[PDB]
C-alpha cells in the first residue's frame, strides 16, 4: 500500500474543493501524523467530512423541499443518509428526501407523480428512470438529492419507531418495513455516548472499502451494524489509532465464531446482516484490508 498515494487520493474524496481551512484544521487537530503517511491516511479516513460540505449537502434538501412544499399536500419530509449521521466518507455526499403521508397507494402514486412534475419542471437534471426514487442535480450547487415517497407503517398505545413503507412505481405497491430514522438515532446516540468513536470506526471502514481493489459488496447499512455491534466497553477510552486492532478483533471474530455472524443483526434490529456467501467472502476481503492497516501501524502503538 502506498499511504502517500492513498492520503491523497483521500484528500480529494473528501475535501474536493481543497479548501485550505479544512486541511489546515486538520494537521493542527493532529500533529503527530506529520512526516508519517500511515498516520495521515488513518486518521482522515476517520475524520469527518467538513460542515462546509455537509451543510450545503443538506442546504441542497432543503431547497428540494421548498420546490415540493409548492405542490404536495399532506405530506412531511424529513432525510435520510449517511449525512444524516455524519459518517459519509465523501464531501460530494448526496442526501435522501423522504416524503412521508400523512395518513393508501394511490395517494403514494399521487405524490410521486406529482414529484415528477416538479422537480422536472425546476431542476434540467432530473432522473424519474427508478421506480423508487427522484434523483435531482443542482447545477449550482453541484449537489444530488435523492426523494423517495413513503407512508407511515400502520399495521394499547402508538410505538415511536413504527418504521416506513417505500412506495414502489413499478408494483403500484408499498415496499417492506423499514426504520432509518431509529438507525440514525442509535448510531449518533451510541456516537455521543463514545464522544464520536463509533462514526470514526465506520468512515474508517468505509473509506478501506473505497480504497479496496477487491469488490467489498458491504453497504453502509451493514458497516453500520458491524460497528454497532461492538461493546462500548471495548473501545471507550480508545484512541483513534487504536481503534484498528478493535475493528480487526471484530472482524476476525465475525469471520471465525459463525454464531457471532449470524447474530448480528441491523442498528434497528429488525434484520439480520449475513443470512448470502457472497456478502461472508466480502467481510473476509474487509478482514484483509484491516489487517494490512493494522499490521502496518502496530509498530507506533
Amino acid at each position: 500500500k502506498n499511504y502517500s498515494a492513498l492520503f491523497e487520493n483521500l484528500q480529494n474524496r473528501s475535501n474536493p474543493e481543497k479548501l485550505q481551512e479544512i486541511t489546515t484544521k486538520f494537521f493542527s487537530d493532529n500533529p503527530d501524523v506529520k512526516y508519517n503517511d500511515v498516520l495521515k491516511y488513518i486518521t482522515l479516513a476517520m475524520n469527518g467530512v467538513s460542515p462546509e460540505y455537509t451543510n450545503k449537502s443538506r442546504e441542497a434538501g432543503e431547497k428540494v423541499k421548498l420546490h415540493l412544499q409548492d405542490i404536495l399536500l399532506d405530506v412531511e419530509y424529513q432525510y435520510q443518509g449517511s449525512v444524516m449521521t455524519n459518517t459519509h466518507i465523501k464531501g460530494y455526499s448526496d442526501i435522501d428526501l423522504l416524503v412521508i403521508s400523512d395518513k393508501a397507494t394511490n395517494d403514494l402514486k399521487n405524490n410521486r407523480l406529482l414529484s415528477e412534475q416538479k422537480l422536472s419542471s425546476v431542476y434540467e437534471i432530473c432522473d424519474i428512470t427508478h421506480p423508487k426514487a427522484i434523483k435531482i442535480t443542482n447545477k449550482s450547487m453541484g449537489r444530488d438529492v435523492d426523494i423517495v415517497i413513503a407512508n407511515w407503517y400502520d399495521d394499547n398505545r402508538q410505538i415511536e419507531y413504527r418504521g416506513i413503507q417505500i412506495y414502489n412505481k413499478r408494483s403500484n405497491t408499498i415496499e417492506n418495513r423499514d426504520f432509518p430514522f431509529l438507525s440514525i438515532q442509535r448510531i449518533n446516540k451510541r456516537s455521543s455516548e463514545t464522544k464520536g468513536r463509533l462514526k470514526k470506526m465506520i468512515r474508517f471502514l468505509k473509506n478501506l472499502k473505497a480504497d479496496s481493489d477487491e469488490k467489498i459488496e458491504l453497504s453502509s447499512f451493514d458497516i453500520n451494524a458491524i460497528c454497532y455491534n461492538i461493546e462500548k466497553n471495548k473501545y471507550l477510552h480508545s484512541n483513534k489509532y487504536q481503534l484498528v486492532p478493535i475493528l480487526y478483533e471484530q472482524l476476525n471474530e465475525l469471520v471465525s465464531n459463525s454464531n457471532k455472524i449470524n447474530s448480528l443483526k441491523s442498528v434497528d434490529g429488525h434484520e439480520y446482516i449475513f443470512s448470502n456467501i457472497d456478502k461472508k467472502e466480502s467481510l473476509k476481503m474487509l478482514l484483509q484490508e484491516v489487517k494490512i492497516i493494522y499490521s502496518n501501524l502496530q509498530s507506533y502503538l
